[PDB]
């Protein structure tokens, strides 16, 4: 398609800039803006016909993250000294493999499995590793803030969803299986998908349904699901994980060979294939 | 009628030039417009009188490409062809099909408005619904409306899918208007019809009345639909029919003789005739 | 366990030989004893506690026809000439076979697979064998009397519950599937064994309405339960009602001769019912 | 059937008598046994297990002169032209022996899906006088006029003959008025377990209406289930109030005649009812 003709005047140029700007300092929320920036948005809220644009380049800009920026470019920025590096050792599984598939996943390029599952028993760092790359991503929504009638409400112009320590009742048992699995809402369709990660320490495929637990929706869920066992303590060392940590795992891991991800990425299979000694990568052996 | 005398300004020709450019590249929607042209819709959206002309265009824009401009101007080896194949698979004349579209979608069948697809599963229904829908300017689908109120928003739509569709003797009567292209009483009231399409694994003429099915609204429902059978099962790797295939056979079948067709057109018949080894046309003996 | 070793007096006895000639003669209705039986009723009713017999008889007359007796005995009592042989025939399916299945079916010892239906196009029979089959059997009730969002009421005790040109909705799925499964409702487990059902239709009813759509995602639940016949072939219009008789005799023959080919498929009950095999046919029905 | 072989006391054997009495003298209401009988209503009520015997017998009474005894009997009565209702019919170019020989076949439900008179024409024509004539011969008779507007068709079961004067049909109701005009019973008595109809009219009933607007959609549909009859000559204005007496008289003069002219009519029940022929009139009307 042919761009169209039209100039923009001097105040339309500077707006378009101002839009670039907000998307390349990562400032996606009025309140983000002020303590980023107080003078500009001192400036623009001076008048009626400069508060307009404070609302209409935020949409702009969660727009342009969103929608036309891919995440995986916002992710990429000794790898035994990285605290993630250390814990998925200590889980038991490739740092590497691990890795490769969290830039596959959040880039929506795995089809219908768009559900991560973190599982395990208390303090083994499920909420620590889900919350740091939710923190390196521009903008994610979470369950829990949401409705609890409507907790699949306001997944638009998210690039990702946290739904941390939850359940599946049967009430929003089939509003979820459509978010778990990437498929748009019928709401988007009429009027035009989002990665989710789920922290659990029990099964999630077992449905609540009144007082009693129902294994109907097994099946399904685990087709749309990517299953990893946190069994194992981590020491009060690690502490809280920061952006940085994942800026600078996820840059190693794509720069790494990918000859191990589609061999097994032909097979998607419902758990994440553990550590095999043989495809180690040489710096972590 | 002589055109209204007075000239305009430098920005309103400027508008209507934006106008015409979004019916060229059938851009309806906002969200179609920030894919193709995020550059003009940020400009735009740089002030109150510029976010003004954005939805004042897209509604002109649409009326364009549905009421003033006939539909079938947007959908314009033979036997290569994937559709074409589809049609001599199933045992119907690929001609006659293609010359009874373009008459349906431009509104001239009459009372017939509305096309059927039945057949068992995985015959290609649904993948040659959604060919035909995907060429029109805008399409809209009984699906995407509310349950209870289906035919609402069926006003500047080039096309109604109803994919799985039943007919419930709650609708039952709202039903035969849309099918039999009958304007709908409140667009009388505020001032057209639409072709429909109805794809099903079963005898939609069957009205779902309770737990029960009742025949007694099967008269008045032959007498608007065309019925195709979907009989055969296609190749596996059939693939998904584009715009381009629509586009080619269309176009073909407007090339060919129309006596043919004409003949059929004298009286409708409920049931779309098959291929004569001798009546088909050269180009696919 | 012994019962107890109290006895009634005689207007004690008088009452429970009163309720066992309601069983003979199927009088399981006030309706059906004011047709048959008008001189007890006018006796009864003289009083108000003569009336209050009337409405208990009937609870231990019906509940003695739906527990307390199999269902079969009620069933039970040329055979080419007989209608239902013929139409059977027609829609080429075993008469011998069909009889067998639908007395231990009647007799809910098929286990899932609580339901037989009727599929075929318009005019073959379909109503008319279930209909049959449905006023043969003490006491029958049609999910077409039952209330539109509750189509399941009234199910306990009854001996069949019949569902002509009936389709399956999502609302009603999850309660359909424990009905035709013979699966108890809940409510009964709380106040106190299903009841069989037989299904007519022109359509596919393992399709599931929901909204305006189709969906398949009860499609291989519901073939659990069911056990399917195809009334394709047209029938003579002459062919007429089928009757109690047609019913009895066809069902008593059934039963007098072997199940040797029964067990056979009973191993593993399918959901398509059976055709014919011509060498298997039974001599008196050649 | 056997009849169980119980036999009651003598207060039991009074009731029974008395439900023969309430039967032979039309006794069906509670007002109407006041007046034919004042003494032995108070002599009832003296206690409470009197009161209850007038009840279960009005019951009993009203069940037997509608389900259990055909209502032509009651129509019977235990020079012709001395009738006034065939002169009334002569006016109108209607066979006097014909009309008549088809109500008794009419209140019989004997006429299969054509269950309802219709009469029609100007006003002043003696279609309410007619009509109301035979409906205060039979036992018992409600109309639709004494129900509620939005449910007309409450209490039918129950009773000989439904009432529908100057009535119109509308689009809300159409689907229930079908089943009654056809002769089908409803939805409730079939799930709890036919009443002739008479309808009077100025204008067209087959006109359904639908908001405000007039609709011929069902027109076919009930003309299939309705019998008409043109009423358009003026009568006399000295024509006065029809009387049961004419009625019983006048059905009882058909009843001994022959059949074969109401017969053959029978054979294709047509919509409309025919005329006279000038030389087919029996000699006694002449
Ligand atoms: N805010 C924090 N400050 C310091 N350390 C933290 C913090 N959050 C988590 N940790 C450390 O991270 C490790 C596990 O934390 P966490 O991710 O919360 O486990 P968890 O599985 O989410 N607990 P649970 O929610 O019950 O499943 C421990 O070593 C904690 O000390
Ligand atoms: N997205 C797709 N990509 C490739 N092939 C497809 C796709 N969708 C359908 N097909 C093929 O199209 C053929 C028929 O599919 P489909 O159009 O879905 O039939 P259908 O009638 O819609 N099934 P149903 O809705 O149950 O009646 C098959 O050969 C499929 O493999
Ligand atoms: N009451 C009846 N009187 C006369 N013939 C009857 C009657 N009931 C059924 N038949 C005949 O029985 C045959 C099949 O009728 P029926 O059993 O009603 O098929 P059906 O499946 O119920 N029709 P449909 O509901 O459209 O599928 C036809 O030849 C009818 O004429
Ligand atoms: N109770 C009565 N006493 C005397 N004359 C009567 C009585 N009822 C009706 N008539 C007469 O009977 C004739 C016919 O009137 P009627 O039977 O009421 O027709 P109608 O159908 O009621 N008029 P309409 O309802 O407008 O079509 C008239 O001459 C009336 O005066
Ligand atoms: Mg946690
Ligand atoms: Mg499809
Ligand atoms: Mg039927
Ligand atoms: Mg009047």
């Amino acid at each position: 398609v042919v761009p169209f003709n039209g100039k923009g005047t001097k105040a339309s140029i500077k707006f378009q800039t101002m839009v670039n700007w907000l998307c390349e300092n990562r400032v996606f929320t009025e309140d983000k803006w002020k303590l980023v920036d107080f003078n500009q948005y001192t400036l623009l809220s001076s008048s009626h016909s400069g508060s307009f644009q404070i609302q209409s380049a935020l949409k702009l800009a969660i727009y342009k993250a969103t929608n036309l920026v891919p995440t995986s470019t916002f992710l990429l920025h000794c790898i035994k000294d990285n605290k993630i590096v250390k814990l998925l050792l200590c889980q038991n599984y490739d740092p590497l493999l691990v890795g490769q598939h969290v830039l596959k996943w959040i880039d929506k390029k795995c089809g219908k499995k768009n559900t991560l599952w973190f599982y395990g028993p208390p303090s083994t760092g499920k909420t620590n590793l889900a919350m740091a790359i939710a923190k390196s991503v521009p903008v994610y929504g979470m369950v829990n803030w949401n409705n609890e009638n409507f907790p699949f409400n306001d997944v638009a112009g998210k690039s990702l969803v946290v739904w941390d320590e939850g359940i599946i009742k049967s009430t929003i048992v089939e509003a979820a299986k459509a978010i778990l699995g990437g498929q748009p809402t019928r709401v988007d369709q009429k009027m035009r998908g989002v990665p989710v990660v789920i922290t659990s320490n029990g099964d999630i495929t077992f449905v609540v349904s009144g007082n009693t637990t129902t294994t109907v929706h097994a099946k399904a869920l685990k087709e749309r699901m990517v299953k990893l066992n946190f069994t194992v303590r981590c020491s009060p060392d690690m502490g809280l994980l920061t952006e940085a940590d994942v800026q600078q795992w996820l840059t190693w891991c794509n720069a790494q060979s990918w000859d191990h991800y589609e061999n097994w990425a032909i097979n998607y299979t419902f758990d994440f294939p553990g550590i095999n000694a043989d495809a180690l990568h040489p710096d972590l052996q």
